């Protein structure tokens, strides 16, 4: 396998860290999330493949800077000698980054997260960062493309117009050396835009809040009011494309005549062919393609890819041709297509679970060498 | 003095380059327009200056494959003196460009612009390229903050609330360590992102179609379908914020009691105070604040500044505190400012006329 995470206790990991196979160079990485973290050592294997070993922590405290007790526990056990091989010591943290160094504050968390209250041990001095949750999935994505498998975790939704003008290789067989935003629809919506710096043969990563970003209207200005007098909020993509957006959508389609269901009890009640969930997911799906319809205007990408564990676990509403089409032709509802922009773009979808974040702070850490 | 660009004939700028003040090392600049183009050199002088020396081509035949013969001819009558000094070659096109090597195809003009056609004697291996103009722009941006003068060069409309938090000098006095979008709000809308990569404070140009979204709404539902009904398309930033955007706005404040005026018509008017050409200003700078407010939270800038010919004569509207208060409200007006994410950006405008795409040529050549 091309990606491998294993997770063990604090003393295994510890003894596997002491294996022939881990005695090359290492990569600290960190996923933090409001509950847990999971940390731990990255390496490379053969042919670009990546290999991660990681323990998680509880996030006790609903503290931060708890990390910091964690990161001392692991260069107190661990040798001098294996630590000494870490080239590079990046996390990714729920929300705010500024200079890749100073991250917060949180909603579910106390305190900010200092890079230069770490360990060197573990964060070599300039070879060290903190990323934003969704600056960590896109270099997730270019790790996925650069261990050769990115045709394993991501499927072709369709090949826009111009991905073999710009590429060699089968759509989905690689990320493509032009700009790709990443999507995270799920309980919310995410946004990151990878840029390739010709100029620097240097990809990165700019995180967006293009979910936040007030909806535009298509022939749908009633429907647009209807939640607008609901938030009593000019709705914003993620208002339509969230959790609480699926839940709109239901109760729009039954109009008081059934219950009013949870994101996930419509998902599943889609999953199972009820016609006023699908028609509900229908809708969820209709705005997200307006967020890349105008997001394919304003960034020019090459791609889109939409990640998440949300997006794996609804294969189902992917993989059916008639959904399929209905989401192409909105992708295309732009008056600018008449030129041929929304066109352009390929679209592809998550498809495997993986880890984007952790594989993502390990990229991220090949660019500080 | 520490920006400064010459127009002068051919035969002066030959003459100027024989001077020992330009016994440096030179780069090879040129901006080409759909009508024009302006080449020649630029040579760093004391303290970080920036001196350009450059003459007006027609592009007579509309054609981009002319430029090899302006380059050919600039190689014929310059001396080998002369020529040996250029260390780089850049030039900026009005359309997209592939690999810094192959421009087009473009509205205005026939052909395509390709680097590997171009003479290596202005344009020297490794270190020469094609920009799209929006690149360029925004590299000649930069090219005034490395100069030292952004505060000559642009004004400050409002300070935000993030500048302070990560500059000590004062607002528009550089560029700052933070994400640039730069607005070119003249007969269109140009945009482009100036990312700023924290992990090696590297600042990147990132050309964007703002222009070409699709407008939300805000209370303005009517006026939005008036243009609808007239455009047969659903109006864009670009169709509120141009020429044409000026010349409809103006339409919709008369109601009908005069006759149309163009875009420089209306502009003048409201320099004579004027109420319905002032009120038709407010109208475009309300829509420009919008595509600010919405590009404030979609790539969280540390700044915005308003660049181009159009926006440095239209001096007289950035002066007006009234005006600026009225910018200032729309660029709030969105719903995430309960946040403060609006409130964090600092807009700028420029005050001083600077060709930023013949900067940008010489700036962009310091990068490779
Ligand atoms: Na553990």
């Amino acid at each position: 396998m091309a990606m491998n995470i294993k997770e063990l206790s604090l003393h295994e990991l510890c003894e596997e860290l002491k294996t022939p196979a881990w005695n090359v160079p290492l990569t600290f990485v960190g996923d933090v999330g409001g509950t847990s973290a999971r940390m731990g050592f990255v390496r490379e294997g053969k042919n670009d493949s990546v290999h991660a070993c990681v323990t998680r922590y509880s996030m006790k405290r609903k503290d931060i800077t708890e990390l910091i007790e964690f990161f001392n526990e692991i260069i107190e056990l661990m040798p001098a000698s294996v630590i000494k091989r870490v080239k590079a010591g990046v996390i990714n943290v729920p929300g705010p980054v500024t200079g890749g160094a100073v991250g917060g504050p949180f909603n579910n968390l106390k305190g900010i997260a200092r890079l230069s209250d770490y360990p060197k041990a573990l964060f070599p001095p300039g070879r060290s960062a903190i990323l934003n949750d969704l600056e960590a999935g896109g270099f997730g994505v270019l790790a996925v493309s650069d261990a050769h498998v990115f045709s394993e975790y991501f499927g072709v939704m369709w090949e826009g117009t111009q991905w073999r003008t710009c590429e060699q290789e089968p759509a989905g067989s690689v990320i493509g050396r032009g700009r790709c935003l990443v999507l995270a629809p799920g309980t919310g919506l995410g946004s990151s835009l990878i840029y390739y710096n010709p100029m620097n043969q240097q990809h990165i990563v700019v995180p967006l809040e293009l979910g936040s970003q007030t909806i535009p209207m298509r022939k749908d200005i009633d429907y647009i009011q209807t939640l607008h007098a609901e938030l009593k909020l000019l709705p914003n993509y993620e208002n339509m494309v969230s959790g609480a957006g699926l839940e709109f959508h239901y109760r729009q389609v039954v109009r008081g005549s059934r219950p009013p269901c949870s994101a996930g009890e419509i998902a599943k009640l889609a999953s199972e062919g009820d016609a006023n969930a699908c028609k509900a997911m229908k809708k969820y799906h209709e705005y997200l393609m307006r967020v890349g319809s105008e997001a394919s205007m304003a960034l020019l990408p090459l791609t889109i890819v939409l990640v998440g564990d949300n997006i794996v676990n609804n294969a189902f509403f992917y993989r059916n041709p008639q959904n399929l089409k209905e989401m192409h032709r909105e992708a295309l509802n732009h008056e600018m297509e008449r030129f041929g922009f929304q066109s352009r773009v390929t679209y592809l979808r998550q498809k495997k679970l993986l880890n984007l974040n952790l594989m993502g702070c390990y990229r991220c850490g090949l660019d500080l060498s």
